[PDB]
C-alpha cells in the first residue's frame, strides 16, 4: 500500500511543477509539510534534507530519490 500511496502523492505534487515525475525543493517541502508536518523539524532543515535526499537529482527529487526519503518515513 504505502509505496503506491506515496508514489501517487509524489506524482500529484510533482505534476504541479509540470514535470509529472519530479519534486523541486519547494514541491518536496510542500508535500512534506502537508503529508508529514513534523518530519521537516524546522524549515531551514530542508536545505540539508534536500541536499542529502536528492543525491543524484540535485535540483529535483525523482521518485528514485524520494524512495530514499520513504526509507526514512518507514511507513
Amino acid at each position: 500500500k504505502s509505496p503506491e500511496e506515496l508514489k501517487g502523492i509524489f506524482e500529484k505534487y510533482a505534476a504541479k511543477e509540470g514535470d509529472p515525475n519530479q519534486l523541486s525543493k519547494e514541491e518536496l517541502k510542500l508535500l512534506l509539510q502537508t503529508e508529514f508536518p513534523s518530519l521537516l523539524k524546522g524549515m531551514s532543515t530542508l536545505d540539508e534534507l534536500f541536499e542529502e535526499l536528492d543525491k543524484a537529482g540535485d535540483g529535483e527529487v525523482s521518485f528514485e530519490e524520494f524512495q530514499v526519503l520513504v526509507k526514512k518515513i518507514s511507513q
